[PDB]
């Protein structure tokens, strides 16, 4: 079947042989899934080693490693080969951190097979199977918020209009409109194929149903499969641009006082001001950025929650305030219609109803009406056979039995779904329900409903109208057409001019419109907070042929002159992790929203269960209707959002306007929702999070999935993204902190003019040592023990401090007056060695000087107080680096044990820097034999830099053992 829309309906419908309303057979499908394959898709090897190099300081300091090479056939490649070594040992850090991650996203999609709504031969009712038993030739249903299993030509509209997003497969960002006629043109492009659907594509209003005809690689989306900055890191990029500008001045800074063949030796310093260069030049920086990016994504991806965008983790340890949706989202959308009442005589001002309690918290379809805790036939209440024909006639869901799990599921929205399932409880029509099964039973009293009475069409919801009318026939006629309403009470119960008592209609009265918003006061309000539907019927409606439904806000028009008929009370539970949450981010100083469509009354008594609120806390001022905001003054209206905390009865255009308005105040806020109401709001937050029962659209234009359905890990991604951001200012205090020394060293040594601080090949050594797996391994680095419990970051606030500034002096200039202090030890006060006075070795720059007598002018061209520098910073830099953990926690508090990636690497770079020192080939190519005498000194040196850094620590934050003083009894 090629270009179907080409051909009509029928015509499609004869090609597969199928009934419309019958679907495809048992067999029928055994044979095309043996004529066409499943309905799914089979899922670069070295791009991801070869990405790594793409940035600014790995490709600068790929030069570097070849300009010391072009000096080869003039040791001489052990300086280019170090280079390597530590731009080669970060970029396989993230190349593996990046695999790792890949693949759980990858795991956590695969749990849950996507399903799909058909309508084969075995089930008389719409049932949910897994998306690739999907064949070419089974009718399709689908509906709002459903994403597109296979591709389908439609073939009848039960809505009034149909809208889809097929922004996934053809780019517009808006939803076009579909219908059921030919379109001739038989090479048409998808978005002229206004009669078909594909898969990946979601519903924005509307239900339909329509055949498949193709499936897996066929679909559009999939024949053109194989064919196809974050706000952290814009802050690092206007850094790593700024230091480079300073690393370039400072090196080629030193290269210039040193000059001073005399030009062919001015190329030996010319190797100095390069190696220094990648010595202060973090080649990291783009390597632990994407490492610990890739880390979160795993560590959520790991909770059961799939992170679409990766800054997402990143922005989460800033918000401020996180909007919620209540039904679905902060809800467990288990809803079983548990009280309902009826007009039980209304005399005069005054009245009575006739109320009743159902049992049966599951969808399923077992339990009993109630009249004062006694059941009842309910028949006998003519009012009741007509509410039980509203629930079901006005129902676009249905109850599907899930005999893989053996319990009832939904068949479109809950709301609606736990009114199908009360008419079943009623059974007002008292058919003999004995010999059914746990599927016939799912559909059974609307099936009679349905058979006495001809639905003819149904004016789908509109959440600004809020109601939803169904137009009916009776299959007897002689003409007696009505029609029937299901909406929100305040709104129904306006457009209600009558109600009836029983078999008989009477006018409206103040007083009866008085007790039923108590009731549902009285409802929502109490220990179930319930959320309440009121239903009602037009008895003389408006022709089918005087009708104008191309404009659907000429629904509300219709629906009025109403008869009300009754109120149902359906219950809905928070969910249960739900209160611990909004305890856990008040203290984290984070806001919590609620922004909801239905009853203030009720959505502030759901606050007042999960915690926003207490029973007593006035609310006056932090919960107001859609309504309530829109008519304030703006004054008044401003300082709302800053302090209200319920927003009801509320549109979508109000949840973007309520974000909005939030972040209009330099908030970052986040949106969790779980329906298509939530979806403007969604996107319109920095991050959106949706939930795995949701629907399709709220997940698609949300940036978060909780494929879980847990609450609580919103904020595990919180303390990720604070852990991130957290891990970044460690490192940056690490190389910081640590090359101002290197600089020093150089440049104490050149102002009081000493020898040699190092060699070129000794300069891009330290480099590889420190900066390569020991420094990028610091984002591994525990989360602080306080992080939770501190206010969330300003993004617009700076990277580095004032007081973190003054801490890189404290151990850049001491690691410098400890590089310079160990070389100058051995010259000056050493055992073993040279007694130079200070001013014999800063004019050290002859036999004949009788300021030098006596020594041998040889002392000055010895690898021993080099070594004393070069293995005094390495050591010094491993011990700043186990500063490193935290800001402001001590080791007393924080002992370095508990990184044990930094550990593992310290241990490592030492191994391989014992590894030069005393081998056989190496101490001649790297200018180098130290032992106890002198390695004991290099730890009295290194060692104080651990206190030194500590008492900035300690200072700052006022405004183990057993292995720890060994080690320093040997020293002292
Ligand atoms: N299929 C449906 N038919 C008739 N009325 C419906 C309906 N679905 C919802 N309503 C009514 O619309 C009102 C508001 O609906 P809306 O979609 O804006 O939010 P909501 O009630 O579904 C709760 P939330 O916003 O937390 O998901 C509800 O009070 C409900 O009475
Ligand atoms: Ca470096
Ligand atoms: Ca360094
Ligand atoms: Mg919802």
């Amino acid at each position: 079947m090629e270009n179907a829309h080409t051909k009509t309906v029928e015509e499609v419908l004869g090609h597969f042989g199928v009934n419309e309303s019958t679907g495809l057979s048992l067999e029928q499908v055994k044979k095309l899934k043996e004529r066409w394959g499943s309905n799914e898709l089979p899922a670069t090897l070295l791009e991801l080693v070869i990405e790594q190099f793409e940035d600014l300081l790995v490709r600068i300091l790929l030069l570097a490693a070849c300009i010391s090479f072009v000096l080869a056939w003039f040791t001489a490649f052990v300086e280019p080969f170090v280079i390597l070594l530590i731009l080669v040992a970060n970029a396989i850090v993230g190349v593996w951190q990046e695999r790792n991650a890949e693949n759980a996203i990858e795991a956590l999609k695969e749990y849950e097979p996507e399903m799909g709504k058909v309508y084969r031969q075995d089930r008389k009712s719409v049932q949910r199977i897994k998306a690739k038993d999907i064949v070419p030739g089974d009718i399709v249903e689908i509906a709002v918020g459903d994403k597109v299993p296979a591709d389908i030509r439609l073939t009848s509209i039960k809505s009034t209009t149909l809208r889809v997003d097929q922004s996934i497969l053809t780019g517009e960002s808006v939803s076009v409109i579909k219908h059921t006629d030919p379109v001739p043109d038989p090479r048409a492009v998808n978005q002229d194929k206004k009669n078909m659907l594909f898969s990946g594509t979601n519903i924005a209003a509307g239900k339909a149903m329509g055949v498949v005809v193709a499936t897996g690689v066929n679909t559009e989306i999939g024949k053109i499969r194989d064919e196809m900055r974050t706000p952290l890191q814009q802050k690092l990029d206007e850094f790593g641009e700024q230091l480079s500008k300073v690393i370039s001045l400072i090196c080629i800074a030193v290269w210039i006082i040193n000059i001073g063949s005399w030009i062919r030796g001015a190329i030996y310093y010319f190797k100095i001001a390069v190696a220094l260069a990648v010595a202060a030049i973090p080649e990291g920086l783009p390597a632990v950025i994407t490492t610990c990016l890739a880390l979160g994504t795993r560590r959520m991806a790991k909770k059961n929650a799939i992170v679409r965008s990766l800054p997402s983790v990143e922005t989460l340890g800033c918000t401020s305030v996180i909007c919620s949706d209540k039904t679905g989202t902060l809800t467990t959308n288990q809803m079983s219609v548990c009280r309902m009442f009826i007009l039980d005589r209304v005399e005069g001002d005054t009245c009575s109803l006739n109320e009743f309690t159902i049992t049966g918290s599951t969808y399923a379809p077992i339990g009993e009406v109630h009249k004062d805790d006694k059941p009842v036939n309910c028949h006998q209440y003519d009012g009741l056979v007509e509410l039980a024909t509203i629930c079901a006639l006005c129902n676009d869901s249905a109850l599907d039995y899930n005999e893989a799990k053996g319990v009832y599921e939904k068949v479109g929205e809950a709301t609606e779904t736990a009114l199908t399932c009360l008419v079943e409880k009623m059974n007002v029509f008292d058919t003999e329900l004995k010999g059914l099964s746990k599927i016939e039973r799912a559909n059974a009293c609307n099936s009679v409903i349905k058979q006495l009475m001809k639905k003819e069409f149904t004016l789908e919801f509109s959440r600004d109208r809020k109601s939803m009318s169904v137009y009916c026939t009776p299959n007897k006629p002689s003409s007696m057409s009505k029609m029937f309403v299901k909406g929100a009470p305040e709104g129904v119960i306006d457009r209600c001019t009558h109600i009836r008592v029983g078999s008989t209609k009477v006018p409206m009265t103040s007083g009866v419109k008085q007790k039923i918003m108590s009731v549902i006061r009285e409802w929502g309000s109490g220990s179930d907070t319930l959320r309440c539907l009121a239903l009602a019927t037009h008895d003389n409606p408006l022709r089918r042929e005087e009708m104008h439904l191309e404009d659907s806000a000429n629904f509300i028009k219709y629906e009025t002159n109403l008869t009300f008929v009754g109120c149902v009370g359906m219950l809905d539970p928070p969910r249960i992790e739900v209160a611990s949450s909004v305890k856990l981010c008040r203290q984290a100083g984070i806001r919590v929203i609620m922004i909801t469509g239905d009853n203030k009354g009720t959505a502030v008594a759901i606050c007042r269960r999960i915690g926003i609120f207490g029973q007593d806390e006035d609310v006056t001022s932090k919960a107001f209707t859609g309504r309530e905001f829109d008519e304030l003054n703006p004054s008044a209206q401003r300082d709302a959002c800053l302090n209200a905390r319920c927003f009801a009865r509320v549109e979508p255009s109000h949840k973007s306007k309520i974000v909005e308005f939030l972040q209009s105040f330099d908030e970052i806020t986040a949106m969790t929702g779980d329906g298509v109401n939530d979806a403007p709001a969604l996107k319109k937050a920095e991050i959106g999070i949706a939930m795995g029962s949701g629907t399709a659209v709220a997940k698609t234009a949300s940036e978060m999935v909780l494929a879980d359905d847990n609450f609580s890990t919103i904020v595990a991604a919180v303390e990720e993204g604070r852990a991130i951001y957290n891990n970044m200012k460690q490192f940056i205090r690490y190389l910081i902190s640590s090359n101002v020394g290197e600089v020093v060293c150089i440049f104490l040594t050149a102002a009081l003019g000493f020898p040699e601080a190092l060699i070129p090949v000794q300069l891009l050594w330290v480099n590889l040592v420190t900066d390569g797996l020991p420094a990028t391994a610091l984002g591994f680095n525990p989360p602080d023990l306080d992080i939770m419990n501190k206010p969330p970051r300003n993004p617009k606030e700076p990277l580095i401090s004032g007081w973190l500034f003054f801490r890189y002096l404290a151990i850049g200039c001491y690691v410098g007056a400890a590089t310079v202090g160990a070389a100058a030890w051995w010259f000056i006060a050493a055992d073993g060695g040279p007694r130079v006075s200070f001013y014999q070795l800063s004019h050290f720059l002859k036999e004949d000087n009788p300021d030098f007598e006596g020594v041998d002018c040889a002392i000055f061209e010895s690898p021993y107080p080099m070594t004393m520098a070069l293995s005094v910073l390495v050591t010094i830099e491993m011990c700043n680096a186990l500063n490193s953990l935290s800001e402001n926690q001590s080791l007393l508090r924080m002992p370095p044990w508990e990184n044990i990636w930094l550990v593992g690497s310290i241990c490592l770079s030492m191994s391989l820097h014992f590894l030069i020192l005393y081998v056989e080939p190496l101490p001649l190519i790297f200018q180098i034999p130290l032992n106890v005498t002198q390695w004991l000194m290099v730890l009295k040196i290194s060692l104080p830099v651990i206190l030194m850094d500590e008492t900035l620590k300690f200072v700052a934050r006022n405004y183990f053992v057993l292995l720890i003083m060994p080690l320093v009894i040997w020293v002292y």
